[PDB]
């Protein structure tokens, strides 16, 4: 009829895409309505159905642009506080941003239309997870690629939670792909057979949420502090910012010497490079170890290597009891993935002439090992992650450790302001400790500030821009969840299996 002549044309088609790309957004912190990514992913499988493949491409672009243009627009705050450019460019690099993320969904959605066109069950449950598998690969890895807004992440407190342990956060990716594709096929069909699949499939991991895969241990239980500096990002590497820095975190610190065993300071929380401040880093240290207290926190180390050059790097150091502080100490973490232009820029002979977004403080930086032992303080094992480097799921449990006991993270957030940057970078922490059963603790500079339970669930947490300390007791857990043992190459196989399983049948026709 005429309803379905007018949804036939591509235009409308590209509108369509617009607001169920868009819509996905919805399904990240801080809305969480879960079932966003379900309607946003359903869109974008029926969005597709039955047109040429340089058509499909085109949508795929379209939902991509939706959905990148609604959820990582708030770099846009980061680029005009501090960027330093007029008006227009500001937001050409966030439209253009967001345009490269659109072609990995894009070129999904055309690879799926040549090689399987017709809108079959193979193409949306078989095809399409294992292909969007592939391009969502490939959006996190070229050009130390940007792997944000993946759906699976948006199942933190869904039905699907129980699966992270056991595949990690791309098998969430793969599900719900696949799920989202049947009820796709059902609705454009009218068939009752891909919603009975999808209903079974999306239920049956269900009780996967209730195997505990952990033990917790109440006898290393330890009070914890956080302390967020609440530095303002204009100030933070101003030169005559550092004493104040110094004194807001160290008076914060020393009443709760002696009663918080653990505490912890956010990302290059020490504005100075640790060469400067052994007075400052040594007597705190042993004002520490009186107490019986240790102190992790970030600094920036600009450290002499084999060619006689300066690598700086963004660390973290330990201080105190069972950590003792010193220049030589090996119990630290070098920060290993760099966001681009915030920590090293591209082509620095050429762009860090071009503006001061381009040349930000602090903005030239070498990276430390991928893999890195454990901090250890007073015998706790630590595993890091610095800011971002939380997100990366596989590098994280690579470093992961069976005698960590609690994942840390430390971070500044300053320069997305009030937007929902903070809150989608703080899910996505959250499936971190929950894919690997341990407690995580995330010391910020006045971005969210938290302790994580081992399945996943927020134990505490403090309000945003204000300066206060969290304290607060935290166990640890031992024992090895699946995904723990594994990584991902069993959702790589089953990728494999599926992709080569679809690849023979688009070429039996
Ligand atoms: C049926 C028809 C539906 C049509 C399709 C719907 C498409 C959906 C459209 C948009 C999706 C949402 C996009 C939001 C836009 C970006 C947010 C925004 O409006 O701006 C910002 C406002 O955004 C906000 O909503 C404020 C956020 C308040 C934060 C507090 C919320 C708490 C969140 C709790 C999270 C739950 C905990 C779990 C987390 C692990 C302004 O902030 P700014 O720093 O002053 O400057 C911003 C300049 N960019
Ligand atoms: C073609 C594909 C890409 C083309 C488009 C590129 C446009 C660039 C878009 C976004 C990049 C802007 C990111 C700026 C946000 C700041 C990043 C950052 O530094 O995060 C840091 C945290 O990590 C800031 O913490 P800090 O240590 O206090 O500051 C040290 C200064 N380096
Ligand atoms: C032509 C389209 C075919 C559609 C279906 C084909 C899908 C099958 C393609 C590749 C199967 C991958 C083979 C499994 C390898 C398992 C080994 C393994 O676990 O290594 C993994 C990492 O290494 C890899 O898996 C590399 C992935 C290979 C991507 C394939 C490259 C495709 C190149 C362009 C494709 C464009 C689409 C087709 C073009 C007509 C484990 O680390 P991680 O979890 O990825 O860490 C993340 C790092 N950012
Ligand atoms: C129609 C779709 C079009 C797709 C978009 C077009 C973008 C074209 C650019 C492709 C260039 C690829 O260049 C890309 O560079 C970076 C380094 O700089 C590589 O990645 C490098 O850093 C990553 C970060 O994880 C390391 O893990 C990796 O081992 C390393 O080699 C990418 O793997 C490489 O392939
Ligand atoms: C701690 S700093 N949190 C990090 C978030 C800022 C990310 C914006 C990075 C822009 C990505 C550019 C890379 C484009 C893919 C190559
Ligand atoms: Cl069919
Ligand atoms: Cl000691």
């Amino acid at each position: 009829m005429a309803f379905a002549s007018l949804i036939e044309r591509q235009r409308i088609r590209l509108l369509l895409a617009l607001l169920f790309g868009a819509c996905g957004t919805l399904a990240f912190s801080p809305y969480d309505v879960w079932p966003a990514a379900i309607i946003s992913l359903m869109g974008l499988q029926a969005l597709t159905f039955n047109r040429r493949p340089l058509q499909s491409a085109a949508i795929g672009f379209c939902w991509g642009f939706g959905l990148f243009g609604s959820g990582i627009n708030w770099v846009y705050v980061s680029i005009a506080t501090f960027g330093g450019m007029p008006g227009p460019v500001n937001i050409f690099l966030v439209v253009l941003l967001a345009a490269y993320l659109s072609l990995y969904t894009g070129l999904f959605a055309g690879v799926l239309s040549r090689l399987w066109p017709k809108t079959t069950w193979l193409r949306v449950a078989i095809a399409a997870p294992a292909l969007w598998q592939v391009t969502e690969f490939l959006r996190g890895w070229v050009l130390t690629g940007f792997p944000w807004l993946q759906f699976g992440y948006s199942q933190i407190d869904g039905p699907l939670k129980g699966l992270a342990p056991i595949m990690g956060v791309e098998a969430i990716n793969f599900l719900l792909m696949m799920v989202s594709g049947l009820l796709a096929l059902a609705l454009v069909k009218r068939n009752w057979r891909p919603l009975v699949v999808a209903v079974v499939l999306f239920a049956l991991p269900f009780p996967l949420r209730y195997i505990q895969w952990f033990t917790p241990q109440p006898e290393k239980t330890i009070q914890v502090s956080m302390v967020q500096g609440d530095i303002p990002q204009s100030l933070k590497w101003d030169e005559g910012q550092l004493l104040n820095t110094l004194k807001i975190y160290y008076n914060a610190t020393a009443p709760l010497m002696g009663k918080s065993s653990l505490i912890i300071w956010p990302e290059s929380a020490i504005t100075d490079l640790e060469i400067n401040q052994q007075p400052f880093l040594k007597a705190l240290d042993g004002e520490l170890r009186d107490k019986g207290s240790s102190l992790v926190t970030g600094i920036v180390d600009a450290r002499l290597n084999k060619q006689n050059r300066y690598d700086t790097y963004n660390t973290i150091i330990t201080l105190g009891k069972g950590a003792p502080y010193s220049y030589e100490s090996a119990d630290r973490y070098n920060k290993n993935h760099l966001v681009p232009f915030g920590e090293f820029v591209p082509l620095e002979s050429i762009l860090r002439p071009l503006a001061p977004f381009f040349d930000l403080p602090m903005s030239s930086f070498s990276r430390g090992p991928y893999i890195q032992p454990p901090l250890s303080a007073n015998g706790i094992e630590l595993t890091a992650a610095i800011c971002y480097e939380i997100i990366l799921g596989e590098q994280v449990r690579d470093n992961f450790r069976p005698d960590t006991d609690y994942l840390l993270t430390i971070s500044n957030d300053a320069w997305f302001g009030k937007s929902i940057g903070p809150w989608q970078h703080f899910q996505m922490a959250r499936m971190r400790a929950l894919e690997l059963a341990r407690p995580l603790l995330r010391s910020t500079n006045n971005g969210i500030t938290a302790v994580i339970g081992p399945q996943g669930e927020i134990q505490a947490m403090i309000p945003q821009f204000t300066r206060e300390v969290l304290t607060t007791n935290v166990t640890p857990t031992t024992g090895l969840t699946p995904y723990a043992r594994t990584g991902n190459w069993p959702l790589w196989v089953l990728t494999a299996l599926f992709g080569f399983a679809a690849v023979l049948m688009s070429l039996r026709q």
